[PDB]
């Protein structure tokens, strides 16, 4: 899996290809995916939660890399309905210097985390 490093720092590895039509935004879509940190240690999952997350793409609804990462960006092209991608998030597209998932100065998400998804687009709504 060598990734395709987009000039934001934003990169991804389309593992599968999409069957269906590129994501569009304000759509409301279905997604499951793991994320993890570098070391290898899962932080959330949709799989841990029992269900997809469905949400809105593309409006600020979740980080940063993953409205960029899914619609595309500069040097990054958009999932496809049925795709399976990993993205590597730098933190300035995910939750930054302050981390997620805080106790106190502790986080499941440590500051300036550089954060790795697998993530399933499904398709909408």
């Amino acid at each position: 899996c060598e990734f395709s490093v987009s000039p934001s720092g934003l990169a991804f590895c389309d593992k599968v290809v999409g069957y269906g039509p590129e994501a569009v935004k304000g759509q409301l879509i279905k997604a499951h995916y793991v994320g993890k940190l570098e070391n290898g240690k899962v932080f959330d999952s949709s799989y841990n939660r029992g269900k997809p997350l469905t949400f809105r793409i593309g409006v600020g609804e979740v980080i940063k890399g993953w409205d960029q990462g899914i619609l595309g960006s500069d040097g990054i092209p958009p999932m496809l309905t049925g795709g399976k991608r990993t993205l590597r998030i730098p933190p300035e597209l995910a939750y930054g210097d302050r981390g997620a998932g805080c106790k106190g100065g502790s986080c499941l998400i440590p500051p300036a985390s550089v954060l790795l998804f697998d993530i399933e687009y499904i398709g909408k709504a």
